[PDB]
C-alpha cells in the first residue's frame, strides 16, 4: 500500500461517479470547475508516477498517435436494422399481422417506444467491465474497428459502474451530434477555412471516420444505447425497457424520452407527442422506433434477411 | 467447310431442340430411342475428330475429373430469400400493409402465384448464351461455385435456345429431386450398402455438395427458374409472369403450375387449389410463393435486410 496508489484510486472513483451524474443522470452534484480540479490533479500525479497509469483511467481517452487505416471486424451476433412505416394505417397493418402471427396474443400488447435518432449504429464490447473494442454496423455482418474514436466520446464510460460486471457485454447504440455542438463546430470550421457540414449526421459520420483520435476528441459526439448483443455472465431482463433501465443503472447513457405504450392507439399518441416535440429536443430525429416489449414474443416473431416487401411465402400447416 | 463440321452442327441443333421439347415443353416429337441414336452418333464423331469438340456440346455435361473443393463466389446482385405467412388473416395483413404503403394502388392488384418448391436456390450465369458459372445462394451475398454439378442437370441448357441471347443473363431457380427419381436413388442406395436419404431435399442438397460430377450426373436433379439477377443487353418484360414466359421461350425450365390472380381472395383460391393438389404433383412443396406481378410496384416496395418482425421505425412525413 502507498499513499499515491490510494490517491489515484480515489480520484478515478470520484471522476467516474461525477461523469455518470453529469452525462447519464444530467444532475451533476458538483460544478464543472470542481470536476476539472480533480481531473488535472489526477493527470499530474499519473505523469509523476507513470508506474500507476491504467489504460482505462478517465485521463486516457485520446490515443496520442493516429491510425494508418481501419481494420475489419465480423460481428459474432448480426447487427440488425429496422423496417419502416409512413402512415397510421401502415403501422396498424404491421400490428394486425403480429396479432395474427402470434400463437397467444396478451391482453395488452405492450410496446417500448422511443424517438428515432438520426445517427450511426455502433457496437461497443466491455470485457469484465472494461471497454476493449468498438465497431460500426457496416452491413450487419462486418464493420470497421473504431475503438480509438469511441473512447474519445465523453458520455461513453471506459469502465462500467458496477462491482459485478458481466464477463462480456456488447452495447449497441447511436452515435450522434447534438444541435449545440454542431453549431459550435461549424462556427470554428468556417472561421478556420475548414470544411463545414450540411447536417449533424454528416458531422457525426465524418468524425467517426477520422484516423487521428485527437481530431475525433474535439468533435462533440454523444451515445444513446438502444440494445444488447453478446451478454455472458448475466441474467438480462425479460422486457426490452427493463434492459435499457439496467444499462442506464451500470453507467450506460440511454435516451430520456423512452416510454411504454399498450396497443396501437397509445403508440400512435406517442408518435404524435414526439412529432410535436421535434423542434425542442436539441438533436435530430427521423420518426419513432416502436418495439414489442416482451423479449419472449420478440424471440417468437424473429427476424428477416434479405427479403422483398413485394413477396411472401404462405406456408402450409 | 467440311462434311464433318456440318454433320456435328446439325446433330447439336437437333439434340438441343429435342431436349427442349422433352424437358421444358414435356412434349417430345420423337421417341427416347431416337434421341439416343443421334446423341451417341455425335459422341462417336467428336471422338474421331477431336479438333471439332466444343465445351457446350450436349455430350460434354460431365467433367471427367473430380474437384478438390468449392471456391467462393460473391454475387454482384444479392440473392434474396422470402418472408412467410401461416394463415389467411396474416396473408390479408401483408396485403393490407402494401395497399397502405403504395402511393397509387391499381384497380386489380395482380399477383403471380406458384407452388413453393422444397429445393435449393441457385444462380446460373449465361455469357452470350453459354453457361459459364453457377453458384449456391449461401447467405445471399456469398455462395459456392457449383458450375461442374449444375452442368450435369439434364433440363439445364448448356446454351440458350436463341439466335440473339443477352450479353449476360443470370437465372435464379430451385434445384430439386422429383419423387420418382428419389425412390430409384434409395432403391439403388439400399441395394448397394450406401447411404439412403430421409427426404428429396436432403437428397438434392447432398447431390450438389458432391466434388465428383460423375456422381452428381447419376442423381436425378431438376431445375425450375423463379427469377433473373443480372440482365445486360436485353429489355426484360415489365411483369414477373412475362419474364418467366420469356425464360421458358429461350430454353429455361419453369414450373407449369404458375397462375395470375387478382386480389387476395383469388390468391387464397390458388393457395387452396395447390394445397389440394399436393398429393399429386410428383415433387415436394412447402406452400405457395405469392409476388406482386408489376415490376414497377416491386421496385417501389423494395426489400428489407436484416430486420426484426418485432420492430418498426414509423418515419415522419
Ligand atoms: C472545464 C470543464 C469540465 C467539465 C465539463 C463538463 N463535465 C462536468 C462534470 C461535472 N460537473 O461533474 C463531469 C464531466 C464533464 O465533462 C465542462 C463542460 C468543462
Ligand atoms: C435412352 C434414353 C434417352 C433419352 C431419355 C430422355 N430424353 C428424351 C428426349 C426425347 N425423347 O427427345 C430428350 C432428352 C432426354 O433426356 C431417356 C429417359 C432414355
Ligand atoms: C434493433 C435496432 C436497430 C437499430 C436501431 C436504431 C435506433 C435509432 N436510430 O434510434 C433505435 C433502435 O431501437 C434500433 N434498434
Ligand atoms: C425472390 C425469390 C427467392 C426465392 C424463391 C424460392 C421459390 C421456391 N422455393 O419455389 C420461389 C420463388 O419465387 C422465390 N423467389
Amino acid at each position: 500500500m502507498t499513499n499515491i496508489q490510494t490517491q489515484l484510486d480515489n480520484l478515478r472513483k470520484t471522476l467516474r461517479q461525477y461523469e455518470y451524474e453529469y452525462h447519464v443522470l444530467d444532475n451533476p452534484s458538483v460544478p464543472d470547475s470542481e470536476y476539472d480540479r480533480l481531473f488535472h490533479q489526477l493527470k499530474a500525479l499519473e505523469l509523476e508516477h507513470p508506474e500507476f497509469l491504467t489504460s482505462d483511467s478517465p485521463t486516457q481517452r485520446v490515443g496520442a498517435k493516429p491510425l494508418s487505416g481501419f481494420s475489419q471486424i465480423r460481428h459474432e451476433i448480426p447487427m440488425l436494422s429496422l423496417d419502416n412505416a409512413f402512415s397510421d394505417a401502415e403501422f396498424n397493418a404491421f400490428v394486425k399481422r403480429i396479432e395474427d402471427r402470434l400463437i397467444l396474443l396478451p391482453k395488452p400488447l405492450t410496446f417500448c417506444c422511443e424517438p428515432k435518432l438520426d445517427g450511426l449504429a455502433v457496437s461497443i464490447l466491455y470485457v469484465n467491465g472494461e471497454l476493449t473494442q468498438a465497431a460500426t454496423r457496416g452491413d450487419g455482418t462486418t464493420g470497421e474497428d473504431i475503438t480509438a474514436n469511441i473512447r474519445t466520446i465523453r458520455n461513453v464510460p471506459l469502465q462500467l459502474l458496477t462491482d459485478n460486471p458481466p464477463a462480456r457485454l456488447e452495447v449497441r447504440g447511436e452515435v450522434f451530434m447534438p444541435h449545440a455542438g454542431f453549431e459550435r463546430l461549424n462556427k470554428y470550421a468556417l472561421e478556420h477555412n475548414e470544411k463545414t457540414f450540411a447536417n449533424p449526421r454528416n458531422a457525426a459520420a465524418g468524425s467517426l471516420r477520422q484516423l487521428d483520435p485527437n481530431i475525433t476528441s474535439k468533435r462533440p459526439l454523444v451515445l444513446n444505447a438502444y440494445g444488447i448483443g453478446i451478454a455472458e455472465g448475466v441474467d438480462l431482463p425479460t422486457t426490452h425497457y427493463a434492459r435499457l433501465q439496467w444499462l442506464k443503472s451500470i453507467g450506460i447513457p440511454v435516451n430520456p424520452e423512452i416510454r411504454l405504450c399498450n396497443g396501437a392507439d397509445e403508440v400512435l399518441g406517442f408518435y404524435r407527442d414526439i412529432q410535436n416535440k421535434r423542434s425542442s429536443l436539441g438533436y435530430d430525429i427521423d420518426g419513432t422506433v416502436l418495439k414489442i416489449n416482451d423479449i419472449a414474443l420478440q424471440n417468437e416473431l424473429g427476424f428477416i434477411s434479405k427479403a422483398p416487401r413485394w413477396a411472401i411465402a404462405y406456408k402450409f400447416p
